[PDB]
């Protein structure tokens, strides 16, 4: 087996400082080396390329094959690679950067609805049953909900609220937290988030980690987006509870 003292390699970070080049220098000839480049690529060759999307620390592991013998070393990404990102997450964070909060548009009308979800042959593509009035929500623990965005290390959110989220019967049901009837009707639902979520993008489509929703439960995670511009977030989701109904939001930048 090779002794960890006669391995060795380099990682060479290139004009792109996000691509680095991990090159074998090993002591001892033509062994067969593979990679763990740190970022869930593994790799084989004498000579391979790692991309980081994130500025982080990573740990490269080179394995040579004789037997079999493990080195590592951490690199230092120093910035985020806007190549290499989602631009949707860029406008959800507000820059490469840095962190941006956004909460329901409270101060409008039709910042949260209900009508025909996309499954259902009566769709139209807007929340047809009910619109909700500039405010008038604000008698429960729906506009308590903020979600704050940032690209520090990948594609990471913070929900804060003040212990509860909204919802309804149907919503309820699925749901351990007590549950109390405020001033706008409907359920109030003690519900904490946890203390660090992700989310994807992926075309029109956004999903939170770990069962995550925004301040309004309907048992998805899965969010359609309609609008997505640095003044405006505006979803569709399907609901998982009640069976062809759809709802809509929209979330504005925190002033
Ligand atoms: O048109 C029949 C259609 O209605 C669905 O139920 C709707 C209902 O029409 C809406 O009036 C109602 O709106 C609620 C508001 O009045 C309330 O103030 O705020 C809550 C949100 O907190 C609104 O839900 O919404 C329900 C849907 O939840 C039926 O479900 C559907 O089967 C039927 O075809």
């Amino acid at each position: 087996k090779p002794q960890e003292s006669q391995l060795s390699f380099t990682a060479t970070p290139g004009s792109n400082p996000n691509v680095v080049t991990l090159k074998n220098t090993s002591s001892l000839k033509g062994l067969v080396v593979t990679w763990d480049l740190g970022n869930g690529v593994t790799a084989k060759g004498e000579e391979v390329v790692a991309s980081y999307p994130f500025a982080n620390t990573y740990t490269i592991a080179m394995t040579a094959y004789n037997g079999s013998t493990t080195i590592t070393q951490t690199i230092t990404i120093a910035n985020n690679d806007e190549s290499q990102i989602e631009p949707k997450a860029i406008i959800l964070a507000g820059g490469l950067t840095g962190s941006k909060t956004w909460v329901f548009d409270r101060a409008h009308d039709g910042h949260f609805g209900v009508g025909p979800g996309a499954g259902n042959p009566d769709y139209n593509g807007t929340p047809s049953w009910w619109s909700c009035p500039a405010e008038g929500k604000a008698e429960c623990a729906l506009y308590e909900n903020e979600f704050s965005f940032h690209l520090d290390g990948g594609y990471n959110m913070t929900w804060v609220n003040k212990g509860k989220i909204y919802t309804n019967g149907a919503g309820k049901d699925k749901l351990p937290g007590v549950a109390t009837v405020p001033g706008a009707g409907d359920f109030d639902v003690e519900y904490i988030p946890k203390e660090a979520y992700t989310f994807t993008v992926d075309g029109d489509k956004l999903k939170l980690s770990d069962d995550a929703f925004f301040g309004h439960f309907a048992g998805t995670s899965t969010y359609t987006i309609k609008t997505l511009n640095e003044n405006e977030l505006y979803l569709e989701c399907s609901s998982a509870v009640e069976s062809g109904n759809g709802w809509w939001y929209r979330f504005v930048p925190k002033k």
